[PDB]
């Protein structure tokens, strides 16, 4: 019933926020390519999820949202690789 859209807040290592709204049907691609649109990135940043405290809510940037299941409302952490 209805799609799950994930409204995300992710802190970034300034202490800024990238609210996001996502259409359960996006891609993490596009959430990266969306935070790296705002503020960042600095060549390849990744976001970790608070929520599941995980690389990026199950990582996987070709992934889609449901696969990665944003929730409804999740707070995201703005990192560079290691």
């Amino acid at each position: 019933n209805a799609e799950p859209v994930s409204k995300l807040r992710i802190r970034t290592p300034s202490g800024e926020f990238l609210e996001r709204r996502f259409l359960a049907s996006n891609k993490l691609q596009i959430v990266f390519d969306f935070v790296a649109s705002k503020g960042f990135p600095w060549d390849e940043y990744k976001l970790l999820s608070t929520f599941p405290r995980r690389d990026v809510t199950q990582l996987d940037p070709n992934k889609s949202l449901l696969e990665v299941k944003l929730f409804p409302q999740e707070t995201l952490f703005l990192e560079a690789k290691e």
